[PDB]
């Protein structure tokens, strides 16, 4: 029952997929999951989002991963407009305390940030996936464990 992955969600059960709000964690079984910390008020986020969408189109089926928006937006309206541009999942905006839990858990101090985790185990791969989407657009070294090792 996705115990490892459940550890990331103390206050949500199902998450969003477009207009649907009934996506359950077991649907992510066997995949890599990326938490995308982002907001519509952030210029580099607005520019990185389309790069991440290009990467998702190219590799999200073959490399077997999913993306979930963890929003730093200032309002429900901003969240709705921004998330509507995206093809992936989102932690519901209403779960602000859950967004805080993940933000501190991964020591996210700025955005955009992209964190990779294993769905089955719940283990962490890297917190520096944003760098790699840009540097490795063909996904040759995906999912990039321990990018943190770099100088």
């Amino acid at each position: 029952h996705m115990s490892g992955l459940k550890k990331f969600f103390p206050y949500s059960t199902n998450v969003l997929k477009g207009a649907a709000a009934d996506i359950a964690l077991p649907s992510l079984a066997g995949k890599t999951v990326f938490f995308y910390f982002s907001a519509s008020w952030c210029p580099p986020c607005r520019a990185f989002t389309p790069q991440l969408i290009d990467f998702y189109k190219a590799h999200a089926e073959k490399k077997n991963f999913e993306v979930m928006l963890i929003s730093w937006d200032e309002s429900a309206e901003d969240f709705k407009d921004y998330y509507a541009k995206m093809p992936w999942l989102a932690l519901p905006f209403e779960d602000r305390k859950g967004m805080e839990f993940l933000t501190t858990g991964f020591d996210v101090k700025s955005i955009p940030t992209l964190v990779g985790v294993e769905a089955d185990s719940g283990n962490i791969i890297t917190t520096q996936a944003r760098t790699m989407v840009v540097k490795d657009p063909e996904a040759k070294d995906f999912p990039w464990p321990n990018v943190e090792a770099k100088k």
